[PDB]
């Protein structure tokens, strides 16, 4: 069917590249999905010295930083 | 879901300390997870002077030798 590979990411807590469609990129460790005070989904994203709320709607791609059979480059929407 | 450390050890280039179950110590930057020519699961620690393949079943601990939001210690077995 249909995976969810933001939710797989975070389940397994892959290192992942996160661009956003304003282009800025993020490298971090994929830590869960939860909702920012905005009520936006949000994947929680720990890099090396903070832990950020991205916006699922603002994902342009999620590149992986490890060898996993899961995925390589994700391009969303 | 539990945290690979040693991976993200390696993805940020952390610098840690390394105490083995020997109860040797080793300090550096934490660069690569591999495989050594045995096979065995290593990570690679670069040193002041020279790289070491240290295996990870032999780890006892980890310490982080600069604030971070990621571990103080990681203490293995
Ligand atoms: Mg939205
Ligand atoms: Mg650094
Ligand atoms: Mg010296
Ligand atoms: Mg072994």
């Amino acid at each position: 069917s249909q995976y969810d590979y933001i939710e797989l990411a975070c389940l397994f807590h892959l290192p992942v590249k996160l661009t956003m469609k304003s282009g800025e990129v993020y490298y971090g460790v994929a830590a869960d999905t939860q909702r920012n005070s905005q009520k936006q989904e949000c994947i929680a994203l720990r890099g090396e010295e903070e832990t950020w709320l991205l916006e699922t709607d603002q994902l342009s791609s999620m590149e992986a930083l490890s060898e996993q059979p899961h995925f390589s480059v994700i391009h969303f929407k």
